[PDB]
């Protein structure tokens, strides 16, 4: 029983984090078989900040510009390319490391871990949800750009993360392995703000389920609701609406403990309507949002990679 | 800026962990070198658990009673031996994934990493911090014993604590790498309770800076106090008192925000005996307690390995 903020055993992508250098500027990068990928504004100074001319920039960059460094030895760079805003640089020496990987982009309410890394060197690994709005709430300083995310699927790790910027709000931005951002942001130095961000109405059932299993049941009763209903009190509380899909993800978790998702649901809303009366829930005495319905079954049933 | 639940990067430890299984009983063991350590109760059956006669046991059984395995690969049993309450293998072959490593036996209210696994597979990473009653609240479901706890430290990982039981209040008790327990705990299947908790205050006032240092400052107040009159307050909350040696650890963050601890002690002090009041810090609507100074300082100054 427990259950704690979990990540995925980080190894497998320490193995291939690497420190580029280009210029002053130093940030990290990913090193998976003969290409490094990391944040194209390794190639900016501060002249190009609001308006960079990335073609331009990486025209006058040739190989010998770009230090990659893995566990600070050098690997030589023989090939530079753009694909959004992620640069491909590609080396002479192939990593030995590499694991089963995909590049996968994740859905808002979903969740990944975060290996924190400055200068090609892992400090940390914590768990992170790509809120509604499209930033994750990170926790990143400078020096920790091309810092990524991922989930392990099997033994296949899922790249879906690449970290870019923080906005004044104190939340942060960034891409896919791709180089597409997530959210209506770009690399440029414009004033950009999030949307109003929501709660993930679907990962805090998911985690009174949790509480249930773990026998913190007080805020349980023989009560039910409907969907409408139910829907009706959420957005009073900035609550993402709850769909038939969502109420058939929650579906192994209702298996589990035999409360219906409408129960649940009701549940819920008398939590909202009415507030904890000072108690707790596992431990929190805020509704928590960033555990999945899969995140649950996986802490509490288990699974290994 | 932000601030996680952040465990160290798991790399060096998933390397070293391997399966034991001794008849039809099946845990984790830690290979280090040529030696595999994992909980002795391996070697019992739930019939034994009453008055387990260990020493009977394991005398009992020969080399091939112990089936090692790291991965699919089996490691060859060429002695076993016990030490307190942590059963030690020499294999006939020695890992070479054996990081620099110490074994290090942690205090109430310091953190660590742990890496749960089952089968001998990782299958995640969290942060816990040993509790004053010498418990910890971990996440561990059946088949996770011998999962170890562990910090690090430049490129050496220290070993802290093995994992072994669950007390009947949801929270979990094992031992240190010498096979120790942490607490007044035994290995045996009789009625065992932990002390009555306490609050962790040097960590409590190591978040309330973190939390400065993120920009939350509305708990600050004007006043000050000395060691003698706080630690009054402190008994009375069931705080756990606070030496000169705690005030001196969280310097470095007295010196980055310009807060003096007593200055912070005294906003504590107005945060005990007047709540929150319906505000949040960090994004908790409770006093955190399992950030120490140090990880406060590593997080907010990005400490790598
Ligand atoms: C790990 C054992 C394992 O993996 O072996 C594979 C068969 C397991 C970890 C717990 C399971 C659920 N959550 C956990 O943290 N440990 C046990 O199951 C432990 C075995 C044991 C029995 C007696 C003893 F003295 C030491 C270890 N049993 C328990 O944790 C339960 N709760 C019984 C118990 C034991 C000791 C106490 F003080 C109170 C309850
Ligand atoms: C120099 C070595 O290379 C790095 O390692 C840098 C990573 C670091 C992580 C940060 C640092 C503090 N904590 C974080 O997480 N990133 C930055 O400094 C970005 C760089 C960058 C400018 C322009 C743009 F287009 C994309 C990106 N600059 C901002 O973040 C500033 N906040 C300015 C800002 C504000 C809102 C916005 F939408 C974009 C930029």
């Amino acid at each position: 029983s427990g259950f704690r903020k979990m990540a995925f055993p980080s190894g497998k992508v320490e193995g291939c984090m690497v420190q580029v250098t280009c210029g002053t500027t130093t940030l990290n990068g990913l090193w998976l078989d003969d290409v490094v990928y990391c944040p194209r504004h390794v190639i900016c100074t501060s002249e190009d900040m609001l308006n960079p001319n990335y073609e331009d920039l990486l025209i006058r960059k040739s190989n010998h510009n770009f230090l990659v460094q893995a566990g600070n030895v050098q690997l030589r760079v023989i090939g530079h390319s753009m694909q959004n805003c992620v640069l491909k640089l590609k080396v002479d020496t192939a990593n030995p490391k590499t694991p089963k990987y995909k590049f996968v982009r994740i859905q808002p309410g979903q969740t990944f871990s975060v290996l924190a890394c400055y200068n090609g060197s892992p400090s940390g690994v914590y768990q992170c949800a790509m809120r509604p709005n499209f930033t994750i709430k990170g926790s990143f300083l400078n020096g920790s750009c091309g810092s990524v995310g991922f989930n392990i699927d099997y033994d296949c790790v899922s790249f879906c993360y690449m970290h870019h910027m923080e906005l004044p709000t104190g939340v942060h931005a960034g891409t896919d392995l791709e180089g597409n951002f997530y959210g209506p942001f770009v690399d440029r130095q414009t004033a950009q703000a999030a949307g109003t961000d929501t709660t993930i109405t679907v990962n805090v059932l998911a985690w009174l389920y949790a509480a249930v299993i773990n026998g913190d049941r007080w805020f349980l009763n023989r009560f039910t609701t409907t969907l409408n209903d139910f829907n009706l009190v959420a957005m009073k509380y900035n609550y993402e609406p709850l769909t038939q899909d969502h109420v058939d993800i929650l579906g192994p978790l209702s298996a589990q403990t035999g409360i219906a998702v409408l129960d649940m649901c009701a549940s819920l809303k008398e939590l909202l309507q009415n507030g904890m009366n000072g108690r707790t829930i596992l431990g929190s005495a805020l509704l928590e949002d960033e555990f999945t319905p899969f995140d649950v079954v996986r802490q509490c049933s288990g699974v290994t990679f």
